[PDB]
């Protein structure tokens, strides 16, 4: 089959790969939507998580089951599913500690595109179909459904880590369609006021569709500066990390209440370290914690959030600036993902 | 002054009062706006406090303040006020330990119409004036207000201790005034499907209007059993007990799921005890974890309330059914409370 | 193979039946060292298991791997295991929700002797080795591992669920095997004070051994109004539920402060439901949590507990008072746990 | 009256000040016993807080009452209190949001020698103390009631903070008083190993006694290496920083778990930053959270620990290796703290 891989770090192309088959457990899915995402592009350019070899990219989709291995219960082949970004191994002993998202290894829940084959193929390989999948709804759009994979699952699990209070004031430091849904996942936790951190219009605009009651521009001075205006010194409850160099973290640092909690689900790609400013953090001992953590995925979390979708709870659509027909443009809806245009939030390749 | 009293058990009516004077951190009081709860008919009609004499009714409200005592710092007369009916006494050993609530004593942060004379008469005492009490913005409508006193503290509070989690199927039983804030606080914590149990027609359409998915009447079968049907066998995550007899204690748990959460903010009012199937508790081995609390008060849930309002974030407006002009309706108002009109959901008294 | 099992109601005796089979990720142990529970002679003598035909008793034992399936990688014959009493299926959506003692079911995380035959037998089947099983550890004594399976996780699970802080006062309702854990549990999370609610000898001085700094007699005085006298009226932060009847439940919402916790890990088996004193339970609203779930089990839950043994944070060894050198002395144990003399807490089989 | 102070940074000396007047909920408490903590010698050799103009210094007593407010009701002069080095206004919004800490303020819970006069003089201020004082038990040494004001609510916050499960593997960096009580701490939330880091031999013998189950020299080489080693390269589940530098936190990353928790209990007063390595923190999605807060003071917390003590859940009188009789040996006391000799842990000088 063909699939469009990175041809080593710093370097991507069409090549051709063996299909995939399915273990006792697993399914093979064929695409019918598939969209890039900025973390492919760390993972290219920048190598941020080590180097890698004719990998088949991308790790959001929506397809068809294909094949079903024998102990494949809950799903058959002409089943139409969504597929979560993040697929673990449900039996492992971090799975038992409450970390799904870490089964056999940090960050080892996410196998599409960190190190397994991703859905940028005529098929890939889904393990453990009956654990990992869920139906996707017949009357939804299929470039809404691919957004809930991972930027819905991304950008909520940012307000559900800001264990966020009803009425709390939260900061959403970037708008890109992850700040976007941190933005509608932090409303849909209670909260107040709600800041979002961006310039790139359309952003804007889907910022506050989705709850921004400020939007503030990081090239009008020091963003802690202008949210400690607008706060009247007080300074906001929770900050969500969600885009931007790894300085966001001071800024957070310095814009949050002492006893607040600061979110990452921005993947860093680049740099050695992230810096606490000492003096803003009370020296350790301001209660200012710190969270950051991939996205969770598996069977009920796409479910539940595919439920939400089907109840209004999100309208996913305000994603989606770029829609393909055909399997060839995903190499130029990749592109864009580091171009990144103007009038671009997500794009998604309907084959 | 005059104040609308319990002149006793089942009896009730206008007697007068010494002026209430304020301590060097209180403030006195005058109603521009009130409310009358079911829970001034449960004391009343009901005993279910004890008994009590001439106590001034009324615990929702929103006001002017007139005198302020020596050392309060942030309120002075003139100040337009919303009054939580939660007003702690803050130096306790109860908020030493986490609950407001129960400052010095068990349901002991709620005073108004519970041992301390309320806010159905001329004038109303608040202790600790910088503590318990939160600014009514200029533009906000009174009887909106007044619903943030109670109603909306209590729905919330509901849908706060259920801890939901994003896409968590919720049943809220009763859909009165407290009910409907408690699917609107389910459906502002991530709720997917929300189940309302209620039948009037009034209180049917604000439900959908706050979020509910579907509408259940007991006139149709045991509430627990349709509740399995639309789950299809599966239950629900969550149950917020908002209104009902004792009994429907029993229908939460019947309907839940193991490890589920159950969460009363319903004021039992009467009998014994509250049942608990063994059976379907799974004999105490289920973690059906049951709570039950008392709404939180204060200056910053408050004010982090009214934010929420005015970044409209809940609309209030549909919970007032009724309003009326004139200190004297109120007799009439909290009348209404005790016979419950189909077409009745909270009545406001405009002074 | 034979194995001691309920030939029905109130019969008990070995049976002829065939060994088990592991499927593909099983494996089967054969039992070096067992215990007699509460709970098995509740099944027979009780009924509390509705009725079960030729069903194989036990579900306390540490054991030798005799056989695995092709899959399993982590454990093969010869290897020395510690069997936790709870073996769930770790592929579920409750466990991805949370809940791995509900797995496919309410409380089907707890097989053994429950629709899965027991470990009173020559051989027994354990499900998903690789997740289930711990290693047991060369010099630790067998009698003291198997308190490890079920007294340890469960008691201790109470504690948990129990959500103590530094310093909390904590009432433990029952000293038996269970309660004595749960009395450990508490003062290894941090307990100040720990009443002990028992009246056998041999119990009451174990508890003061784990912790205990107060001990009530249950048959001298309603236990709430005692707790009172030892706490000036105040009453307790948190209360576990180890043992004695159902009204425990009104017992411990009548002496638990106003926001504390009570925390169910005893086995209800009699009358049609539980009750909760409406007024002790502040009308609905006292923020008096209630919990109660089935212990944990699987690999990681038996390792932790295993190296809270090795490293001496708990001396297991004062739970067992009786040791039996002889695989057919179980049904006298067995029997000795109906009987139930002054002098016994646990007893073990050492095959 | 006389004592000790701060004559601005970096200079030390005893000056004379008015006797501190107690307020309507004030009281006036004369040191029966007090004790030098390293956080002074940084405010004053380091200007980790900013300037100070003329400061008593000393943040750690057991005294007298001598004067109270009109308004106390639960003290009175002559008794013998602990009083906690944090004592919180309890009338603030940051106690409201649950953080007494910063109550009116980052650290401002904190008084005593930070923006307020010491404890190091003939007599001191306490505000509000029937909210922030504690009865000294009369048969409790002082010496041992002088470590609970600081050392171990510190220690013991360290331990809370990290959210501890039964059989958790933890490593507590540095070994002092602080770390001490750190890993006693640990060891009474159900810590396995227990890994503490330091070389100083008295403070080593102390970890053990604590609980420490593993020591390790960090002028060995990187902790981070050591800890993987001695983990097989899994890791620890927490990590309690109570010593060193700002580089620890960097270690703590490297050496604990995806989903582990870092928590901070050094106060770090020098350097601009402290990093956190990118690619050990999962890029930031490792879930690798990181806490860091002040300790909690108050008459609740007094009391709990109180208990704790005279229940002998902890024996604080390990923590004490100097001590003197003599007022004026404060200021040789405190220097201690500066040079220390490798035989000491704290020092207490009884008045
Ligand atoms: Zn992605
Ligand atoms: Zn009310
Ligand atoms: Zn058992
Ligand atoms: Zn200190």
């Amino acid at each position: 089959m063909k699939g469009f891989a990175m041809l080593g770090i710093n370097k991507l192309g069409w090549i051709e790969k063996e299909r995939p088959v399915a273990g006792s457990y697993d399914a093979i899915v064929r695409p019918l939507a598939v969209s890039p995402c900025t973390s492919d592009i760390h993972t290219v350019f920048e190598g941020a998580l080590g180097d890698r070899k004719n990998m088949i990219l991308g790790h959001e989709a929506v397809g068809e089951v294909v094949e079903v291995g024998s102990e494949v219960k809950d799903f058959k082949p002409g089943d139409r599913v969504i597929v979560p970004c993040t697929t673990p191994d449900w039996r492992s002993l971090e799975v038992q500690a409450g970390f799904q998202q870490h089964s056999n290894g940090m960050l080892a829940g996410w196998k599409f595109s960190n190190f397994k084959d991703g859905v940028f193929g005529e098929y890939f390989h889904v393990n453990d179909a009956d654990m990992n999948l869920a139906i996707l709804p017949k009357d939804m759009p299929l470039e809404n459904a691919v957004m809930i994979t991972d930027m819905m699952t991304t950008g909520f699990h940012g307000a559900e880590l800001a264990d966020i209070e009803m009425g709390s004031s939260v900061v959403v430091i970037g708008i890109g369609a992850v700040g976007l849904m941190g933005i509608a996942g932090a409303k849909l936790r209670g909260a107040g006021r709600i800041i979002g951190v961006g310039s790139r219009p359309i952003c804007v605009e889907a910022a506050k569709f989705y709850g921004a009651t400020d939007i503030l521009n990081y090239k009008n001075g020091h963003i802690e500066d202008q949210v400690m205006k607008l706060t009247n010194g007080k300074g906001v409850d929770r900050v969500i990390m969600a885009g931007g160099g790894s300085e966001t973290l001071s800024q957070a640092v310095k814009m949050v209440k002492p006893g607040g909690i600061i979110s990452n689900i921005n993947y860093h790609g680049s740099g050695d370290a992230l810096l606490i400013p000492r003096v803003e953090w009370g020296c350790g001992m301001a209660h200012k914690t710190i969270k950051g953590g991939l996205c969770p995925g598996g069977r009920l979390r796409a479910e539940r959030l595919r439920d939400m979708v089907v109840y209004n709870r999100v309208d996913l659509s305000k994603l989606v600036t770029h829609v393909y027909h055909g399997f060839d443009h995903i190499e130029e809806a990749l592109l864009l993902m580091k171009d990144k245009p103007k009038d671009l939030i997500k794009a998604v390749v309907i084959l």
